[PDB]
């Protein structure tokens, strides 16, 4: 009952969406994912949402919004309360430019209020394939 949309799409549960696109400033790079989570219930229900797995070049950090935009590289939203219409989520990672490129994964799930192991609501992989991936 609970999804993950990207554009105009419910993703599967446990999608991959591969970013690409980056922004250039002050020779720092940022990719961005955006998407919404949806519960598609009649009933609202509150959620948590988590980064499960990071991977980054050394210096890279990443900033989820979700109810609220969080510090760098802070995995947990605040509890959010999600029905038909969608709660924007967004996923930004910065990292130095480089002449050479690599790709940063990231997965976030939402989870059930209560954040219990093997909860999952709904989960996607995210893939920031920087200047080919690597």
């Amino acid at each position: 009952q609970v999804v993950i949309k990207v554009g105009d799409a419910i993703l599967e549960n446990n999608a991959t969406v591969d970013i690409t696109a980056f922004t250039t400033e002050d020779g720092t790079e940022e990719m961005k994912f955006k998407g919404m989570v949806i519960n598609q219930s009649a009933t609202p229900i509150n959620v948590i949402g988590k980064i499960t797995k990071q991977e980054m070049i050394g210096d890279g950090h990443f900033a989820l919004c979700f109810g609220q935009c969080m510090l760098p590289n802070v995995s947990v939203s605040p509890v959010v309360e999600v029905g038909g219409e969608g709660e924007p989520l967004s996923l930004r990672y910065t990292f130095p430019v480089s002449n050479e490129g690599h790709t940063g994964a990231f997965t976030f799930s939402c989870f059930p209020e209560s954040g219990a192991p093997g909860t999952e609501l709904a989960t996607v992989n995210i893939n920031f394939k920087y200047k080919g991936g690597g």
